[PDB]
RNA sequence: UUAAGUUAGAAAGGGCGCACGGUGGAUGCCUUGGCACUAGGAGCCGAUGAAGGACGGGACGAACACCGAUAUGCUUCGGG
């Protein structure tokens, strides 16, 4: 997701997305170890998404205080 | 044929010269790095945790470089 969109969702809604993304990464890693992953580029993409979300969250909490 | 005399050549190896190689990195060109200064900046960082490090981060080894569980990068504002 691009920041613009992430910025539209509610904080709670963001947290959920982060949870989901973290599960995708777990699964992706297990597939790689076994030997059933083709798009390995997916791994990096997921990691960066998780970061994008956490950045938005912190920015909102700083703004508050 | 006999006798008495003279000399030559000989290379196991070696010496000198020449021809041709090997080894080894002088010499000549070259510059990625230095040395001495000049004219301006700037002359401190740290308990809101410094200087310096250890350990880690890539699809796939080690190392350098970059980064810190948001880990080979995140957001924004500009350039291109």
């Amino acid at each position: 997701m691009k920041a613009n969109e992430i910025r539209d969702l509610t904080t709670a809604e963001i947290e959920q997305k982060v949870k989901s993304l973290k599960e995708e990464l777990f699964n992706l890693r297990f597939q790689l170890a076994t030997g059933q992953l083709e798009n390995t580029a997916r791994i990096r993409e997921v990691r960066k998404a998780i970061a994008r979300m956490k950045t938005v969250i912190r920015e909102r909490e700083i703004a508050a205080n």
